[PDB]
């Protein structure tokens, strides 16, 4: 899904139902603009891929008990259910998000989103009250990004390609910045629809309704928390399906995603796929995993030129230059173009999120400390929504599908953010331990991957035509903010301006 909203506009209905356009691709399914009886330079534009509730969930969400409230949202609540039982809520939809509006007419924002189990980013209009609040999950798992004036025009959208087209009379230049992971905003509505910042708060989780940790405890734990992890994610009227790469983590989810889908009693085979250059180790392991859960299996094979080709598009929908993330997001962007052309999977789960959480990159063998590896470990969860969690929405939201990361789930990674330092770094020598034992009774995927530790090549040789020396020479001059240290940053980086130029400060890095 895409949000859009506009307060404090010179004109948002002609030259503005224009700009909610722009990220269509988000959600396929419905669009609806409009704007706010008695605020009529606010509006809201919403493109909708319908995953809870078909008939009753479009959005703005409005509901008869609340008439002065508007929610705009792209995120799933998972504990929604359980919430609205407890409380005896009454709905009016079907949709998890409608949860947000009980709890906060009940108890106020910052009550409200600390008790959302599940990713988000929202914006919602309260007229009796006069407020305008932004939110995003912690995570970051679902884009917001912002931009405001000083006579108190506010834009937000989900992807900054939404705003950056805006012109609003009399700033030259809107400033468009990414809304913080694990912050909600408090603005103040105007008599005239201007907003005027009150707040800007981090957040933590609430209720929503060494001593210990003891070896088989730890394992025991953590395989019922991500089980639950992904049981709750299976929240969907729509066909699930799976990224599959033969790799530890995406084999993990996908093993665990077959095994919860058949105890729920899911009647579809579960679409796994795989993206690579043929005869790649990588996809064979794929396969390997496939066969041995019985998953319905796509391998798709990827040209040197169709990626190379792909870039220009690929980095439009990132909105981003850095080259680890733009080199990976090639591949998750073709093969979700193959998943939303030839199959009806749209809920997509991934892996994200685990070498983050686990320490499971290589460099973590070099660390001076448990403490140093931990807090490591800490500064890559609060960037990844710059990084691989950009790439994880940018490039399935460019085709109309959902990514579902079960990896950061909120009791599954408080839990094992909790773990004594000492049992999270690798002590046998492989990356991941702790994780790889507590899965090797379940017979969940092979051993042999269980316990396993040129396309870069191509890119090199391509930048290398494409920016010549000299180029290279002058880059502390032509881009002097974050400035590329190789032919390959500077040509990601030359995409990147052609589309968004001045804006490269949305990576701070
Ligand atoms: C596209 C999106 O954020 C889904 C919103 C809500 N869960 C739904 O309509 O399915
Ligand atoms: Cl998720």
């Amino acid at each position: 899904c895409g949000i859009w909203a506009l307060f404090g506009s010179d004109d948002c209905l002609s030259v503005q139902c224009l700009s909610a356009m722009k990220i269509a691709h988000r959600g396929p399914d419905a669009f609806r603009f409009e704007n706010v009886n008695g605020y009529t330079n606010c509006c809201f534009g919403f493109h909708r891929l319908a995953v809870v509730d078909p008939l009753f969930g479009m959005q703005p969400i409005r509901v008869k008990k609340y008439p002065y409230l508007w929610l705009c949202y792209n995120g799933e609540i998972y504990n929604h259910k359980k919430m609205q039982q407890h409380f005896e809520f009454e709905y009016q939809t079907k949709v998890d998000g409608e949860i947000i509006l009980h709890l906060y007419d009940k108890g106020g924002i910052e009550q409200t989103i600390c008790m959302l189990d599940g990713v988000f980013a929202f914006v919602l209009l309260d007229t009796a009250n006069k407020k305008v609040f932004l939110g995003r999950d912690t995570y970051g798992v679902r884009p917001l990004f912002k931009a405001m004036t000083e006579d108190g025009f506010l834009a937000v959208c989900s992807e900054a390609k939404g705003l950056v087209t805006l012109k609003h009379s009399a700033t030259p230049f809107l400033k468009v910045e990414p809304f913080l992971p694990g912050h909600y905003e408090v603005l103040d509505l105007k008599p005239n629809g201007k907003v005027a910042s009150v707040e800007m708060v981090k957040y933590h989780h609430c209720r929503d309704v060494f001593p210990g940790f003891e070896i088989e405890t730890v394992k025991n734990n953590l395989r019922i928390l991500f089980n639950n992890a992904v049981k709750k994610r299976l929240m969907t009227d729509r066909r699930i399906g799976c990224l599959l790469s033969g790799g530890l983590d995406s084999s993990l989810v996908a093993a665990t995603l077959l095994k919860q889908l058949k105890e729920a009693q899911v009647q579809y085979p579960l679409q796994t796929f795989a993206i690579g250059m043929e005869d790649s180790p990588d996809l064979l392991a794929a396969r390997k995993v496939a066969d041995h859960i019985g998953s319905e299996h796509y391998e798709v094979l990827f040209n040197s030129e169709e990626g190379i080709q792909a870039l220009d598009e690929v980095i439009f929908s990132l909105e981003t230059y850095d080259i680890t993330t733009v080199r990976a997001s090639v591949g998750m962007y073709l093969i979700s173009k193959y998943i939303r052309k030839n199959t009806d999977s749209v809920v997509i789960f991934s892996g994200e999120g685990s070498d983050e959480l686990t320490q499971g990159y290589i460099y973590f063998h070099k660390a001076p400390s448990p403490e140093k590896a931990e807090e490591e470990s800490e500064r890559l969860l609060r960037e990844l929504y710059l990084f691989d969690v950009l790439r994880a929405d940018r490039t399935t939201a460019a085709h109309g599908l959902e990514l579902r990361v079960p990896f950061l789930d909120h009791r599954f990674s408080s839990y094992y953010l909790s773990l004594p330092p000492e049992m999270r770094i690798p002590k046998n020598g492989i990356e991941k331990h702790l994780l790889r034992e507590t899965f090797e009774d379940s017979n969940l995927i092979p051993k042999e991957i269980l316990w396993r530790p040129s396309w870069f090549k191509i890119l090199q040789e391509y930048v290398e035509h494409q920016v010549d020396d000299a180029m290279m020479a002058n880059a502390a001059q032509k881009f002097p903010f974050n400035t590329p240290k190789t032919k390959e940053g500077y040509y990601y980086r030359q995409v990147f301006e052609r589309h968004y130029p001045g804006r490269a400060d949305w990576l701070s890095h």
